[PDB]
Formats: C-alpha cells, structure tokens, sequence
C-alpha cells in the first residue's frame, strides 16, 4: 500500500511526506518512532506522532517507562501502533544536540532488521541534530529489511535525493 517513493536499493524507498499522514493511510505493520530513552514525546516526529494519538501513547510509554526503567542510546522497544499502526517500533539514535554519540547510529538501524517492512523517518536527523545525508548513507549501509523513508522538510528531501 505504499505509493509515490523514490526506490534508492533493493530495499530502501523515500518520499516527501509527513509519517504521521503517511501512517493514517497505509496503516503499516509498524512505524518507527524517533524516541529518546525516557519515551518522552515531546517534538519533532515523537511529538507529531503522540499527538497523533490523543497523548495515548504517551500514556503507554509513561507505564512501560515505570516497569522498565529508560531505554539505552541506540537501543528500541515495540509498543501499540495505536490508530496510526499495528506497532510502534521506538528508537533511540542519538542526539548530537545532548553530545551523544554519533557512532550509536548503526546501532539504532541494527534495531529496523527485526522486521520485515517498516515506515520510518530518517534517524538523528533534524532536531537531534546529526547530519541527515550521514544518516540515509548509515541507513542504506545497516537496513536488510523493507524500510519506507518519509522526510518532512521538502527542502532536506530534495537535497537528500540530489546528493545520493
Ligand atoms: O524533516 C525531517 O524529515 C527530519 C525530522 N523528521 C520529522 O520531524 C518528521 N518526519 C516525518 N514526518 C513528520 N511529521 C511530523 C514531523 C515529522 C526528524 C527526524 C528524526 C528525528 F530524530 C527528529 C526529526
């Protein structure tokens, strides 16, 4: 059901698009969120997404947070997909803008190859302040499973598809 991406390998596709109106209408078996290890939703996708839920998952992740203690940079969690997905894949890449370290991005990928098909947005990139081209060359490197990109910024997706 995913339409209108730009085929980059044999298993990464990209597109323009916001992942929050991108999730309402393919309803994927999962989405990736761009979490941080305390699940805390508060901008960028994790903000768009959890609004996207009426704050449900945040009231998810505050409970698994409680039981489980915080996630590790470059680490995941699968919760509810709520009404945008059947799962949420919650990862954690780091935030060059917090001074975590940029070598933890492959790591944070190394969590998409435990599913077959995903919709995700590119880790690290934007507000948490890595260099999107390095993402996209780490995420192309690093993903053997069906990974949907969708970028935001019509700017940044422009610029990522020219300089491939
Ligand atoms: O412009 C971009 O694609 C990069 C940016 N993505 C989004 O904020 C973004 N991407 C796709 N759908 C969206 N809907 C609402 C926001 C949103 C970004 C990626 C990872 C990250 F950790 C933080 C920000």
């Amino acid at each position: 059901s995913f339409s209108g991406y730009l085929k980059l390998t044999d298993n990464v596709y990209i597109k323009n698009a916001d992942i929050v109106e991108e999730a309402k209408k393919v309803k994927p078996t999962v989405v990736v969120n761009a979490a941080n290890v305390y699940l805390k939703h508060g901008g960028g996708v994790a903000g768009a997404l959890n609004k996207a839920t009426n704050n449900a998952m945040q009231v998810e992740s505050d409970d698994y947070i409680a039981t489980n203690g915080p996630l590790k940079v470059g680490g995941s969690c699968v919760l509810s997909g709520h009404n945008l997905a059947k799962h949420c894949l919650h990862v954690v890449g780091p935030n060059v803008n917090k001074g975590e370290d940029i070598q933890l991005l492959k790591s944070a990928y190394e969590n998409f190859n435990q599913h077959e098909v995903l919709l995700a947005p590119l880790l690290s990139a934007g507000i948490f302040g890595a260099d999107p081209i390095h993402s996209l060359r780490v995420c192309v490197d690093t993903v053997r499973t069906n990974v949907y990109l969708a970028v935001f910024d019509k700017n940044l997706y422009d610029k990522l598809v020219s300089s491939f």
